[PDB]
RNA sequence: CCAAGAAAAGGACUGGAAGAAAUCAUCCAAGUUGGGGACUAUUUUCUGCCGUAUAGGCAG
C-alpha cells in the first residue's frame, strides 16, 4: 500500500516502529531501490539479498556526510559548498520559529542520492522520541543491532560500520566561507554594521505542508 | 546601508450545416376634506409748445 510510502514521507507526522524493528529494517533497506523494482517493501528475502551487497550499502552510508538541519541551497540550487548542524534557538515570546519544534534532519548533496539516502535519513518515532536508523547505531542502541545481526549482518561488518557512521557526523557542521551565490544583506546591531545571511529551516518548513492541509 | 546588485517570451490560424409551443379560461360589493385672512408701502414719470387731432413730432 502506497500510504506506507506516505507515511515515512517527511512531510507526514511520525509513525511508531516500538517491538517492530526486524520489519522495519526491511521496509527502510527495501526503499533504496526504484518503484519500477519492487513488487513489495515486506520481503525480507530481497532486504536480505540487499544487505550481503557492501557496495550498494557503502553508496547508502556515504550520504549521512550531507545530512543537515536548515538547508543552504532551498531557492536556489546553484549554492555549492558545505552543510549547516544548529541546535534550535531560545524561544522569543514575540516571534515564531524553530525555537519551539523537535530536532529533525534532512538530505540535499548531488541530486542522485534520492533512494539510496532512505536508509539512514529516515525518520520515526521510538521508545517514545523523535530519532532515525543512523542515530540508534552510532548511539549503540542494541535492539536494533540484534535485528540487524539476525537479518544476515556479519559482527565484524556491523563493528566498522558503527565507526564509520559516526564518523561522517562528526565535522563539517559550520561552511569554512560564505558561498558566492548565497545572500548578504547588512544593519546596526550594537552600534556597527553585520551582514546577516538567512537559511530556511528543515524542521519548520515540513510542519507547515502538513498544517494548512489539516487546519484548511 | 530595502531575501542586497543586473534581465525582450516571441513567431503562424477559417466552427459550420437543418427546425412549428399550442389549445381554453367572468374582479366584485359600499363608502361627507374643512374651518379664518389688507400687496402698498417714504413713493420719483411734473410743467409748456406745433398741430382739424387721446394721431405724430419738440422745449424745460
Amino acid at each position: 500500500d502506497r500510504q506506507l510510502r506516505r507515511y515515512l514521507a517527511p512531510y507526514s507526522a511520525e509513525i511508531g516502529v516500538d517491538g517492530a524493528e526486524k520489519m522495519a529494517l526491511v521496509v527502510l533497506l527495501n526503499l533504496t531501490l526504484k518503484r519500477d523494482r519492487v513488487e513489495s517493501l515486506c520481503d525480507e528475502g530481497l532486504a536480505r539479498q540487499l544487505l550481503s551487497d557492501e557496495g550498494h550499502i557503502t553508496n547508502c552510508l556515504h550520504t549521512v556526510r550531507w545530512l543537515h538541519t536548515h538547508n543552504l541551497k532551498y531557492p536556489d540550487a546553484r549554492v555549492s559548498g558545505e552543510r549547516l548542524i544548529i541546535n534550535a534557538p531560545p524561544l522569543i515570546p514575540g516571534v515564531i520559529s524553530s525555537a519551539g519544534l523537535p530536532m529533525r534532519m534532512g538530505w540535499a548533496h548531488d541530486s542522485s542520492d534520492i533512494n539510496l539516502a532512505k536508509l539512514f535519513g529516515t525518520s520515526f518515532r521510538y521508545r517514545d522520541d523523535s530519532t532515525n536508523l543512523a542515530l540508534q547505531l552510532v548511539a549503540r542502541s542494541k535492539t536494533w543491532e540484534q535485528a540487524l545481526i539476525g537479518l544476515g549482518l556479519t559482527q565484524q561488518q556491523l563493528d566498522i560500520w558503527c565507526q564509520l557512521l559516526a564518523s561522517n557526523l562528526e565535522n563539517n557542521t559550520f561552511p569554512t566561507v560564505v558561498s558566492p551565490f548565497s545572500k548578504q544583506v547588512r544593519f546596526l546591531y550594537q552600534g556597527n554594521y553585520c551582514v546577516v545571511t538567512p537559511v530556511v529551516s528543515h524542521a519548520l518548513l515540513a510542519q507547515l505542508q502538513n498544517v494548512v492541509h489539516e487546519k484548511k
